[PDB]
């Protein structure tokens, strides 16, 4: 096949950031929706290391953006859960579904509230969030956010 | 009538919170506007401060109240590339495509003065990207003039 191989190579580069690497093994041929063991795809890794230039191109050449590992996790999961706003914003208008639930039943709201990322939580209320999902404990993001103690994303939340 | 209403302003212009709430308690008027026709709101939204901006809107400050050059707090934060205040008015109801005197919105602004996560939370927020104003020119065609690359792009993938 000559490859892949090339995605792990593609995987690798994304989760990097080093866009020009990511745009010749895509014009290799590099699978742009190849995934490795823990089912991650290069918009996995990209997204969650906050790579927006690379999650952009990444999308441009038809990486699916709604895209479960093995969690269950859509690369909007790890984004919102490390605090990447640009890339929640670029994933968003290309049409990632905001109330996606991993294998826990977690949305991305889930996720941003628990790690106390407030500017998340706003975008993604905006981008029509749905604040009052529980997970398969019965448990709602601003219940997650109180435990953790963060008081900023527990004001935001109790306000809608 | 007020003094009271200038020191609202001023407050909320230097993003003193506790200064601002006082006054409110103390009968200033929150939707109070200097001789520009600025409110409180006008003046937190352009210099970022999101905890005051908040705090105006639930004392019931109009989100959505034009200068004297038709702009709205978005305007001003969208000019001077505060995301966060921008996120806040949009979530209370503010006109993502209101027209200032030149008959531009927030997104020409934003894309003007290269604010990208701005541009990127208006679009979201549902802003028409392809508004042209009283000159006939979109955001994009402001973005290209002034060498904002990164909003040229994200303007483009559109």
């Amino acid at each position: 096949w000559g490859s892949s191989e090339l995605g792990k190579r593609l995987i690798e580069a994304a989760e990097n950031g080093n866009k020009d690497r990511v745009k010749d093994l895509i014009e290799n041929g590099a699978d742009v929706n190849a995934s490795d063991s823990d089912g991650r795809t290069p918009l996995h890794h990209a997204a969650e290391n906050g790579h927006a230039e690379v999650v952009a191109l990444l999308i441009e050449k038809g990486a699916d953006v709604n895209a479960k590992d093995s969690d269950g996790r859509t690369p909007l999961h790890h984004a919102a859960e490390n605090g990447h706003d640009e890339v929640v914003l670029i994933l968003l208008l290309k049409g990632a579904d905001v109330n996606a639930k991993d294998s826990d039943g977690r949305t991305p709201l889930h996720h941003a509230a628990e790690n106390g990322h407030k500017r998340v939580v706003l975008v993604l209320i905006l981008a029509g969030a749905d604040v009052n999902t529980s997970d398969s404990d019965g448990r709602t993001p601003l219940d997650l956010a109180r435990e953790h103690g963060n008081e900023e994303v527990v004001k935001a939340l109790e306000k809608q």
